[PDB]
C-alpha cells in the first residue's frame, strides 16, 4: 500500500462535480473546487483547473492528473511548513503516509494546528496521541476515516486500510 492507494480509499473517486462532507463543490479523487455556494463558480475553477470547458465532468485521466499534483503539494507543503516538517522528519515510511493524509483533507494550516498531538507523536508516544487526534472536530465529522488514519498513527502498520 502507498499513499496513493491509501487516499484513494479514503476519498473515492468521481467523475462529476460532487459535494463534499462539508456541502463544498469537489471532482475527482477528493479535489476542492471552491468552498463558493454556485455550482457555476465551480465549475468556472474546474475549467480554470483543466484547462478546457468540462461542462461539470472530467475523464479518469483528469482526475489522476489532478490527484498527483494534489498529492505533490500536500509533500511539499509539510516540507515548507516550520510546524510540520519536523514531525514528518522523525517519523517512520507508513506514520508519514498518515500526516500526508491529514494534510489532504484539512490543509497545512488546519493540521498545523494540532500542537498537541504533533508534540505527542513527535515522541513517539503512539497510544496517547491517538487518544488526543480523536478529540477534534475531524474525528466526530468523519469517524471511519479519522480512525483509520489514527490506527495508522497508532500501529505504524496498514492494517486499518486492509479491510478496505
Amino acid at each position: 500500500m502507498n499513499i496513493f492507494e491509501m487516499l484513494r480509499i479514503d476519498e473515492g473517486l468521481r467523475l462529476k462535480i460532487y459535494k463534499d462532507t462539508e456541502g463544498y463543490y469537489t471532482i475527482g479523487i477528493g479535489h476542492l473546487l471552491t468552498k463558493s455556494p454556485s455550482l457555476n463558480a465551480a465549475k468556472s475553477e474546474l475549467d480554470k483547473a483543466i484547462g478546457r470547458n468540462c461542462n461539470g465532468v472530467i475523464t479518469k485521466d483528469e482526475a489522476e492528473k489532478l490527484f498527483n499534483q494534489d498529492v505533490d503539494a500536500a509533500v511539499r507543503g509539510i516540507l515548507r511548513n516550520a510546524k510540520l516538517k519536523p514531525v514528518y522528519d522523525s517519523l517512520d515510511a507508513v506514520r508519514r503516509c498518515a500526516l500526508i493524509n491529514m494534510v489532504f483533507q484539512m490543509g497545512e494550516t488546519g493540521v498545523a494546528g494540532f500542537t498537541n498531538s504533533l508534540r505527542m507523536l513527535q515522541q513517539k508516544r503512539w497510544d496517547e496521541a491517538a487518544v488526543n487526534l480523536a478529540k477534534s472536530r475531524w474525528y466526530n465529522q468523519t469517524p471511519n476515516r479519522a480512525k483509520r488514519v489514527i490506527t495508522t498513527f497508532r500501529t505504524g502498520h496498514w492494517d486499518a486500510y486492509k479491510n478496505l
